[PDB]
């Protein structure tokens, strides 16, 4: 169908108006479609606000959070002071001028940002993007967003409780951790990534996060932290305890040289995560207006510099680690990724 | 040296002036120490600057000119309509503004920017800082910097009259192509990268040009380029041509998979490109003052997706070309890198 514009067509009408917005966040929140702060940001976003819902509360008679319902942005005087929400409120105020300028809602727009984001990022899968979150009613409780210091059973409870997600599922949705950097963990430092490749989309952070740690990359010991292998690297406690426990230890291993199977996985569960707390039959779905993912430009997974077989810890008990070729150069060290500047 | 910033330390007091110079183009030229477009444009100026010298037009009486003297700036009007200089008068445009705002001398700023460019770039070698470039006197003469229809004699010739450069070292200095692309050369499309990897100074460019060449990338014959292996890619005739003449394919080939003799090497004659014109001897050691490079965050040379050892065009007659690993998923296109919005 031809679009109202008469510049864009579209297979369904809802989505003529993504087009606009698409350009003006490629070119002034993602700087010129890069993969940079303020993408890793948007996929955060989606996270915070999507899994901050909780049929275990509903069924109690309490507001329960209404999922991927933009309540994050709307409700962010309430939700950004949650501590799993630190640093947030930046990015809330980051990304509400698009939305107004463009008159969608929050939820869509967080939803939309996030998977332009991504696909900016070489190695993603084909992001898809459905429409239709109206606006929240109310602010989702805390103590839904999962911390780095939660026990592995906790975890993987409210992640089963939020939406259905089993420990396989929840190894795949921490595929975003290959894409991204703690600002604010580290007081000392912010901008220490999770993976030695934070611009692309690949098996970094599972072939790293096997590595044995050793040392803190700033302040030493911080709570929900754990030593890393790499300078400049940050290593959540709950990613350590992921790749070493045994109900997920082998699916972790499986993303180490498979970038396939990553692209597959991550593609379903994010489709699956950013419509919680809807009815994905009854949304219109726009994956025509997101682009085509920068393509990889990288080869198979590897060691980093200095890093040997010898390094890793082996978990998965069925399938030892395959052997990998070394990084060139030096001991490796990890680049920091600075966060944006406050506003526009 | 203390800097009388009150803040900064140098072994040489003429070295802290160029502190403030570094805070600002990281900023403001280089989008945030980014290696992209403005990164390469710094490199490209670097060789068009240093290069127009010759000895041979000197010792006809004739001006051959000044070298690393900042010419090309100086004297733009002039320079920047060579065909050789195709583009670069956008480039002095966008770096003039920083000149004039530090007062340091074009040639100067010219050797200092490249520098600082290339170490934005994942795997480059640490960049060196020679200080003490007056202002040119005169514009350089047209027929200096070579062109990508010219033979190999050509080119070879005219290295080894700018600055004494064999073959050998004018392999090292054509490196420089792993962090490139044609803004120019396809009037139906810019940016187009020389290798699947303009952000990282790699062996890429090496690995790539001893492909069979497939296609066209955009319009078919353009004048000095041939058929390169992979979709988005723009293969130069000079590129192509060095990589199979027996004089330099071995030394071409010797770059795949050796990091470490890539930034040596480049290190080096970097080094000797931006002091032609002058003597190091009577130059200040601002070396200091240059950012430590990107890590190494990428593993051995690859062979694009969709490429094996099958379609190389081997060259090197005492070596066989490596068998590298192939990338994963689907065969491989190369993303453009759109030029900065001109300024005029
Ligand atoms: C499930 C257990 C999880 C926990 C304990 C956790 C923990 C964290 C922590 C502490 C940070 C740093 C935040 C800051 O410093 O302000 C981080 C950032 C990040 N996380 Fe997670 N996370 C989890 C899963 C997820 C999931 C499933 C995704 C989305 C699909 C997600 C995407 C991101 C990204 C993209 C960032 C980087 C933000 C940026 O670079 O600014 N995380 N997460
Ligand atoms: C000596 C034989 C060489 C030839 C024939 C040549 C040819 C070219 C051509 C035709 C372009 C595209 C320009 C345009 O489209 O505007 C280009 C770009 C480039 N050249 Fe060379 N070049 C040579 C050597 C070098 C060397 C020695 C250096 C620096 C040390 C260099 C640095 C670059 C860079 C960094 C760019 C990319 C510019 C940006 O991306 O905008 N070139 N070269
Ligand atoms: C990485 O580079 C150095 C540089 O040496 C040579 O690389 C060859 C492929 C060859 O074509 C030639 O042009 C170049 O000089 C490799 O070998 C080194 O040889 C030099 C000379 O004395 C030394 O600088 C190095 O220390 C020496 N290495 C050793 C082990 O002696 C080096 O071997 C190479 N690595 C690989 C992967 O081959
Ligand atoms: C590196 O090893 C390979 C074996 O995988 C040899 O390559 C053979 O196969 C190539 C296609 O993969 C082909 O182009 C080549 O000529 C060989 O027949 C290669 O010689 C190296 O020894
Ligand atoms: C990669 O994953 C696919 C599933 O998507 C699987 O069949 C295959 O065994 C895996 N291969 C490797 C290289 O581990
Ligand atoms: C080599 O040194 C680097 C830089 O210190 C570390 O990051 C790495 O683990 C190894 O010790
Ligand atoms: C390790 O060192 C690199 C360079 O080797 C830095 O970029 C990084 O911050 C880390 O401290
Ligand atoms: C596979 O396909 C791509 C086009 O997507 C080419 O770049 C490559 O050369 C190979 O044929
Ligand atoms: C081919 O190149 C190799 C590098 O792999 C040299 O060692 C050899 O002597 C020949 O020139
Ligand atoms: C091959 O494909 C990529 C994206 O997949 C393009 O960006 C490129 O220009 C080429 O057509
Ligand atoms: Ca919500
Ligand atoms: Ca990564
Ligand atoms: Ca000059
Ligand atoms: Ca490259």
């Amino acid at each position: 169908v031809a679009c109202p514009d008469g510049v864009h067509t579209a297979s369904n009408a809802a989505c003529c108006a993504w087009f606009p917005v698409l350009d003006d966040i490629q070119q002034n929140l993602f700087h010129g479609g890069q993969c940079g702060a303020e993408a890793h940001e948007a996929l955060r976003m989606v996270f915070h606000d999507s899994i901050a819902i909780s049929p275990k509360l509903q069924s109690q008679g309490k507001f329960g959070g209404g999922g991927a319902d933009g309540s994050i942005i709307t409700f962010s005087s309430i939700e950004t002071t949650y501590h799993p929400n630190i640093g947030l409120d930046e990015v809330v105020a980051i990304q509400k001028p698009f939305i107004a300028k463009h008159g969608v809602t929050p939820g869509d727009f967080i939803a939309f940002a996030g998977a332009v984001g991504v696909s900016n990022c070489p190695g993603a899968p084909q992001m898809q993007f459905f429409l239709g979150r109206p606006e929240a009613t109310q602010a989702a409780p805390d103590g839904l967003v999962p911390e780095p210091f939660h026990t592995i059973d906790q975890v993987l409870a409210r992640m089963l409780d939020a939406g259905g997600f089993d420990e396989i599922e929840t190894v795949w949705l921490l595929s975003a951790h290959s894409i991204a950097a703690a600002n604010d963990v580290d007081p000392t430092i912010s901008g220490l990534p999770f993976d030695s490749t934070p611009g692309q989309f690949d098996s970094q952070f599972f072939v790293e996060t096997q590595l044995r740690g050793t040392a803190f990359p700033g302040k030493t010991g911080i709570q929900g932290t754990v030593m890393s292998p790499l300078k400049g690297e940050m290593r959540l406690q709950t990613d350590h305890l992921f790749a070493r426990d045994s109900r997920t230890a082998c699916e972790w291993q499986s993303f180490v040289n498979n970038q396939t199977k990553l692209q597959e996985d991550f593609q379903f569960i994010f489709t699956a995560l950013s419509t919680l707390g809807h009815d994905m039959n009854a949304m219109i779905d726009c994956s025509e207006v997101i682009p085509a993912p920068k393509p990889v430009n990288f080869g198979p997974s590897f060691f980093p510099a200095g890093k040997t077989h010898a390094d890793i810890e082996q978990a998965c008990a069925s399938t030892p680690f395959p052997t990998l070729i070394t990084a060139p150069g030096p001991s490796a060290s990890v680049a920091r990724i600075p966060p944006p500047p406050s506003p526009n």
